[PDB]
């Protein structure tokens, strides 16, 4: 064992279900969120750096990298930002997106533009629009490297991770469904980015594969 199981408030069965009802249509959303709270993040490993410069021991480059796998239909996003302890994870992923799904919902109920699914902490789930599952392995440094993974059903894991020891910072692995073989493609993933990120304030490099 060691893995840990946790339920979902019900919010999320709703959010999932918001998310097919509003964006749907424009999927490649999912990737302007995730860059975003990339973004998030490594702002703040930024901030506390000028505090305490040791905080970026653990590594001291600020990016984003985008990996494609046409092999294991993956689409993996590595951050070097602060990172999660386990609470954080569970506290993002599970605490704040059940009462943000809420606020969510009252503010389009109330005529806010659905472009503001960032805002309410729930960005992350669009991914479910392309990805059967997705795994988060994060590492923060006050912490330990955790494994959080969901195929957004009633539940979701948390193990200790054991794989290949991030520095710090955040990896997103999408296990992209039989139908969203595109996002795996250079072309169109550069377009989403030109498109949706281009403004973001850290070097987002995409990292092609070979041929072979
Ligand atoms: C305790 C401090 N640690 C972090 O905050 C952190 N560390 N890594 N990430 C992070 C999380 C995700 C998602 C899986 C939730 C991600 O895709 C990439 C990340 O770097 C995060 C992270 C956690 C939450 C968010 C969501 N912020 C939304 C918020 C909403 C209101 C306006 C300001 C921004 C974005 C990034």
């Amino acid at each position: 064992e060691e893995v840990e199981t946790f339920a979902f408030q019900a919010e999320i069965a709703q959010l999932m279900s918001l998310i097919i009802n509003t964006f749907y249509s424009n999927k490649e959303i999912f990737l302007r969120e995730l860059i975003s709270n990339s973004s998030d993040a490594l702002d703040k490993i930024r901030y506390e750096s000028l505090t305490d410069p040791s905080k970026l021991d653990s590594g001291k480059e600020l990016h984003i990298n985008l990996i494609p796998n046409k092999q294991d239909r993956t689409l993996t996003i590595v951050d070097t930002g602060i990172g999660m302890t386990k609470a954080d994870l569970i506290n993002n992923l599970g605490t704040i997106a059940a009462s943000g799904t809420k606020a969510f919902m009252e503010a389009l109920q109330a005529g806010a533009d659905i472009s503001m699914i960032g805002q309410f902490g729930v960005g992350f789930y669009s991914a479910y629009l392309v990805a059967e599952k997705v795994t988060v392995i994060t590492k923060h440094n006050d912490d330990e490297q955790y494994a959080w993974e969901s195929s957004a059903g009633g539940s979701f894991t948390v193990r200790t991770d054991t794989g290949e020891p991030m520095g710090r910072g955040t990896k997103v692995i999408l296990h992209l469904k039989e139908d969203q073989t595109e996002y795996l493609e250079e072309r169109r993933i550069k377009e989403i980015v030109k498109k949706h990120s281009q403004f973001i304030g850290y070097p987002i490099t995409l990292f092609v594969e070979k041929e072979r």
